DNA sequence: TAGCCGCCAGC
DNA sequence: GCTGGCGGCTA
């Protein structure tokens, strides 16, 4: 699978970044992660945190 | 190898 | 118009 922010790296990791539009489109360099699914959590939290609530994340706990 | 650039495409 | 993702480049 792929995922929100999630970017994999030709040598096989997932960077995660998202985009910040409070800060004007700005990226927010979230990290690397060994996995697609900790960089896609790592943008799960990320988005969270510029929106306050109401997210489209990757892992969702509310379901 | 990671991150940033910068752009492009997609939504 | 914005966001994500591409993709490559450079650090």
């Amino acid at each position: 699978k792929h995922y929100r922010g999630v970017r994999q790296r030709p040598w096989g990791k997932f960077a995660a970044e998202i985009r910040d539009p409070a800060k004007n489109g700005a990226r927010v360099w979230l990290g690397t992660f060994e996995t697609a699914e900790d960089a896609a959590l790592a943008y799960d939290r990320a988005a969270f945190r510029m929106r306050g609530s109401r997210a489209l994340l990757n892992f969702p706990l509310r379901v």
